[PDB]
């Protein structure tokens, strides 16, 4: 038992990241097969990043021009090119610790682990969730960029985000693996703002799960609710509204508990108007929402990966 | 910015894990060089478990009672010995994805990164502190026993725990990689119970400092105050007392955010007396303490490891 901020293991990521440099700016890349995968800002100045031109700065650029370090070696640029908001680097070698992979682009309310790295070196990994305003409350500082972030399927690293930039609130942006930003954000030094966040109710009812499962069961009671009448308090708390699909995700932790999915519903309406009164749920005083019902499966229930 | 509950990379552990059998019973081993280590209760069965005598046990036992799998490659064990309360097997072939390693036993109050394991699998990372009263709150569920603790110092893994068991309570027991329990605990399935936890209070501060460097600044105050009037507060809440050498090691933190530490302290004295308010700091509503002065340097300003 017990239920923690888990993160997946790294050590597959690890060997895929190497240091890419163009000038005076060194950022982090990620190395698979014989390609570098890199925010396309590691080409930009001083002078051009209020207004970049991403096109013509990069013709102006040769193979010479990009230093990749991985460790100590040198891998030696032979080619590159752009695709959206990701420069691709084709290099002389293959990573020989390429692991087998994909590229997904996650949703909203979805989780992923994060390894933040500088100068080409991991540092640390943490646990976080795509927001629904398209950023993530990430721990990042100068020299971030090009950190990924991903999920493990069995044998497979799912490579969902890379880091491009922090926002003036303190929250971060970035892309896919395809360079395709999250949110209406651009790679470019202007003020650009998230729009308001809300908290994902889906991943809340998850969480109480996990906690009646370690034992938490004060805040339980016999009343039942229907979605709609859910989804009117809801939306008053700023919480997303939850819908059918919701309620089915939900089922095994349903059914391993036997607390039907609007009986917790009822539960959490109580929450939400009276508070929690100087009480806990599994060591929070908040109701924490970046959990997604697989994670809590997964704790709650132990699955491995290879 | 940001702050994050962030573990190590575990990429240097992931190679060490394996898989050990011995009859019916199966849970993870530690392989360095030719030594793999695990908890010796696995070489009980449900008739050792309330009263083992784990030196008879073990005289009943020969090298082929031992199965030890590293993925799918077996692993020839040729001697096996009792060290404590860990096994040491004895193997055909050094691990060659040795890292530098040590072994250390860490204080009350110091974190570390869990990678939990099943089957010899890593599932996940994450980080805690041990406690006080010297358990640890960690997940884990059936089958983790011989899951490892560890920190990072540059390019050497130093191992300071390894998983045994859970209280009743729901809270982890373990000892260091000599074999020796944290805390007043032994390897047998009696009814044991963590004397009463206190509050880390160094962990708490270190963590305010955090709080500060991130724009969270409504709790400071202009006051002032001594150890020792800090210290007769901090005893009626249950808060661990504070040494002269804690206030050195906040240091670094003090001279970055110009806040004196008995400065600090004040702030801390009335979020003790007054409560939080309905604020958070950080996005908890209660204070956190599983945080070291050196968790938080790491993060805002940003070491690397090699
Ligand atoms: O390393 C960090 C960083 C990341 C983070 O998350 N937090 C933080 O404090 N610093 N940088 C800030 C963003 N920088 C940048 C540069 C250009 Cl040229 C463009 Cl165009 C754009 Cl969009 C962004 C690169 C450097
Ligand atoms: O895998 C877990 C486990 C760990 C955990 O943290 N949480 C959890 O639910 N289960 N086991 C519980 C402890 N078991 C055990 C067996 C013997 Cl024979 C002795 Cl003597 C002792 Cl002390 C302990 C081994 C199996």
């Amino acid at each position: 038992s017990g239920f923690r901020k888990m993160a997946f293991p790294s050590g597959k990521v690890e060997g895929c990241m190497v240091q890419v440099t163009c000038g005076t700016t060194t950022l982090n890349g990620l190395w698979l097969d014989d390609v570098v995968y890199c925010p396309r800002h590691v080409i930009c100045t001083s002078e051009d990043m209020l207004n970049p031109n991403y096109e013509d700065l990069l013709i102006r650029k040769s193979n010479h021009n990009f230093l990749v370090q991985a460790g100590n070696v040198q891998l030696r640029v032979i080619g590159h090119s752009m695709q959206n908001c990701v420069l691709k680097l084709k290099v002389d070698t293959a990573n020989p610790k390429t692991p087998k992979y994909k590229f997904v682009r996650i949703q909203p309310g979805q989780t992923f682990s994060v390894l933040a790295c500088y100068n080409g070196s991991p540092s640390g990994v943490y646990q976080c969730a795509m927001r629904p305003n398209f950023t993530i409350k990430g721990s990042f500082l100068n020299g971030s960029c090009g950190s990924v972030g991903f999920n493990i399927d069995y044998d497979c690293v799912s490579f969902c985000y890379m880091h491009h930039m922090e926002l003036p609130t303190g929250v971060h942006a970035g892309t896919d693996l395809e360079g395709n930003f999250y949110g209406p954000f651009v790679d470019r030094q202007t003020a650009q703002a998230a729009g308001t966040d809300t908290t994902i109710t889906v991943n809340v009812l998850a969480w109480l799960y996990a906690a009646v499962i370690n034992g938490d069961r004060w805040f339980l009671n016999r009343f039942t609710t229907t979605l709609n009448d859910f989804n009117l308090v809801a939306m008053k708390y700023n919480y997303e509204p939850l819908t059918q699909d919701h309620v089915d995700i939900l089922g095994p932790l349903s059914a391993q508990t036997g607390i039907a999915v609007l009986d917790m519903c009822a539960s959490l309406k109580e929450l939400l108007q009276n508070g929690m009164n100087g009480r806990t749920i599994l060591g929070s005083a908040l109701l924490e929402d970046e959990f997604t019902p697989f994670d809590v499966v997964r704790q709650c229930s132990g699955v491995t990966f290879q």
